């Protein structure tokens, strides 16, 4: 019932993308 | 280059989703 | 029910976008 | 290049959503 | 149903836009 | 260009929404 | 039942706009 | 580069999904 996410960059990387989705499909 | 996000649900989460992208298009 | 997000830059940007939404499909 | 936002709900809700996008030249 | 948003700029800015809505629609 | 806004509901509410954009026209 | 908003423009020529409304539609 | 994400299932593990990609296309 609880979710958490964090992103940290320490370098000049290229394109970066992140996505997350929670639910309960049956 | 530093971003963080967190969610919190007490009762019940129906459907939560999050997405992020850097650089985009131009 | 409760959601929070924060961004922090540490260098240089150009094109970035972020979006989040709570409550979706069960 | 510094922005922050937070939302707080007392009881319940239908569906909250937030989105942000930074630019540079246009 | 409380929401707050704040942004800060170093100096010049253009092409940056942000929007948020609470209790939207599913 | 610094701007900040906050809202507070006592309870009875339909749907609050806020949007802002920098760089363009007034 | 309380809402407040404030903005300031000075960075280079003007070109910023913001709007907020409480109580949309059920 | 340092990023971490965690989520909890309501008791099914078949409706929740998450994906992330760094240093994608230039």
């Amino acid at each position: 019932q609880k979710l958490v996410f964090f992103a940290e960059n320490v370098g000049s990387n290229k394109g970066a993308i992140i996505g997350l989705m929670v639910g309960g499909v049956v």
